[PDB]
């Protein structure tokens, strides 16, 4: 699995995409002096960044760009444990790259905090944890319905469908935590500007738990695969034919 | 007599509960009176509609994806579903819709609470003038739901869930300006359950959607594109004993 | 003669009445001068284009779904419909537009009703200018509608209604700063009759869209993607008889 | 070149780039009635590509962008002469679209005919790197959407490509007014006759970014598997596979 050429491209796509998703998301959501971006303006910019990069590099990788989605798929028994590590690693590296790039290009009067995930003052950690859970649970459940081959119903454009599920997440999430759902999107500018949150665990735990719940529902409860124990073991190592 | 014993039904009812819940949370949540930056009309419209259009793509394959008692009844009135299904489905939708606003209650900050974005009248416009519009909104929506769930279509549908989502966004682009846009009893009931009794124009948000949805269910499923079946099988549907 | 008296054609023009009722109801309804919060340019444009795009999906299989006498009278010149199909459609679109505009006045209160989202020129844009815009605003819309609904298309069309619907929106994002964006003569003639006001340049709102749509047909149908049919076949279409058909139903095998 | 299909294709590149530059620039004028918002301008520019793809895409390929034309020629999808006359058509079409706007636009809203303006806090070097990333991502979507080898559900190539221009504009506006299109930069620059010393960025930025995406797509990521004779034949303009 790991030594093949398809595995090299697939992981590169996750790095490359997460770079651009983070560059465009953060770049669009800076406190620009020309005109401070609106809540819709931001929410579409992320959900067009996910919807565009799904269409481009979803053939190459799978189009995760998201540790939570990757980990949800892993817990759902959709991917190998080796993949999960490299994908997640590529995403986390890519996010730092994209954040890093933005640091260079943007003028100071815009830059500020590089659009890090700021928790709202009236909002708490335990409150913001349940939001990032939901925000990512619907995105996870949207993805898995949109890219299950067993579906007979008309999917249409799962690129711009999954894309818009991000824009849905941002029009609520901007208020509670500045929106995250992607642990890499949080971890990117936190490393570049070199400043973590006290509630940075929320941006990991919330989405990673939120996404895994969707996977537990969709892949075991609602739409089971019906495979033997030894069939499932070979999938996680990376030796499934079928 | 029967369609309940199957686990496919058990999943289908829960999927409505689960779906209806999230639509409310995101609809209301996007609609809350945010002091950080109050939501524009276009914003609230998109967030409401993209909630439906995503949930259709997610749980439409599991439950049909009504996410609304108006469509649940207008599918019973159009002869698309049995009695015992629409009994449990609206039972799921309302139960779900309560939990969804109640979680927004359980998380939202007190400065942004505002109203919990509940449906409330315009002072310049009467209860009659508002009852007229809730027909129009759910009519065109149900017409578009029924048209895009019709398997007979040879025309290129392309994207069902996004076109249904953009119908709900079209619904709010004008329907916010009157009552806050119901197009949905569970969306207007669920949050208003956090109080006690009925408000002044509460009947408007039940009759308006259910009537509107049924007029498309007459026009589409009886007049425009009928079915041509016997009363032996039309009764077998309503019981739920059809193959 | 038989084409008209069939039960298929009853629903085929009734849907144009019901569509243009709902289009000019929703479209104009988002563009009122509201007190609560004045609708933005992007908020208007989307509501018009999504009205088109939501109706074209729902009542596309019924009538085809023009919801526009500029579009219908371009199909007649492009040789896609009969002369009695084009006549009865245009009537129901203008009757629908006035029927919708009538229902809109009946709910919108004193304060908000205002001028009922009627079209009007920009103060620095003359009649010599404003017609050239409304041509191009609708030329592009026709070209999208033709290429999206043409069954000769090999490429993946996607969703045809939304693709078309968001060409109306795109028309509004420029059109409002010149006219309030008509692109549809019925959407001008819908409110103008109800509130009982016509301008010194209402000739721009009729001729501009229809001419733009018809000049797209000359390009698309005759230059870009030609037909290859005889003069007898062209006259057969205009009068309203053409074969072969598909799935005529009935027996026997 | 002498063929009838080439005429229509080159004419459609003129006509589309003309209609693109009209709709692109006109939505972002100094409108005294109501100044255009940022999301509005992104959606205007974006949907012009997402509509002219649907219409004139079948005719020409739906380039409307000398950077995308040159990227494909490097990636090995067209002949030398096809690109030459495509670029010429786009650049002329752009000037026509702008020179058309000179007549119809009023004086009070006019502005500078909406030419790309480099944010004066940002340098030449930085603007180039954004314009690269704006156009690299645009082209990298295009090639995947328009790839006939695609097994995945394609969606509407037209719409997903138009929104990559929207996405492009959501960030690019703050740096340059967003170009990603040497003709859209050149077009209004000839009508008003206003060339900055920083005009080279609008050519070099998108072109370099588009070339990288093509090289990455067609050679590295998704290989072709064809001989040099077939590749030279594509550059010279002589090819016909299957029936
Ligand atoms: C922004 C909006 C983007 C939405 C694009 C939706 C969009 O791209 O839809 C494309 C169609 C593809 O059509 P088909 O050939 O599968 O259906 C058969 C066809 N001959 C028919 O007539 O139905 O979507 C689907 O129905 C299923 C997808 C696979």
């Amino acid at each position: 699995e790991v030594c093949s050429v398809a595995f090299l491209k697939a992981v590169f796509a996750e790095f490359l995409a997460t770079l651009i998703f983070v560059f465009f998301g953060l770049g669009s959501a800076l406190k620009w002096p020309s005109a401070l971006p609106t809540i819709l303006q931001i929410a579409l910019a992320f959900g067009l960044a996910i919807g565009t990069l799904a269409q481009a590099l979803g053939p190459v990788s799978g189009g995760h760009i998201n540790p939570a989605i990757t980990l949800a798929l892993l817990v759902g028994n959709q991917i190998s444990l080796l993949r999960a590590f490299f994908y997640v690693a590529a995403q986390l590296v890519g996010a730092i790259a994209g954040a890093g790039i933005l640091y260079g290009v943007a003028p100071l009067n815009a830059r500020g905090n590089l659009a890090v995930n700021a928790l709202n003052n009236n909002t708490t950690q335990g409150q913001a944890m349940v939001v990032e859970l939901i925000l990512t649970f619907q995105l996870a459940l949207c993805i898995f319905a949109s890219t299950d081959s067993r579906r007979t119903e008309p999917v249409g454009s799962p690129a711009l469908s999954i894309g818009l599920s991000v824009t849905l997440g941002h029009l609520v999430g901007i208020y509670f935590t500045g929106c995250s759902m992607n642990p890499a999107r949080s971890f990117g500018p936190a490393v570049v500007m070199n400043r973590f949150s006290p509630a940075h665990w929320v941006f990991w735990v919330g989405p990673i738990v939120g996404a895994v719940l969707a996977a537990i529902l969709y892949f075991y409860l609602l739409f089971p695969n019906s495979l033997s124990l030894s069939e499932r073991v070979a999938i996680i190592k990376g030796t499934y034919e079928p």
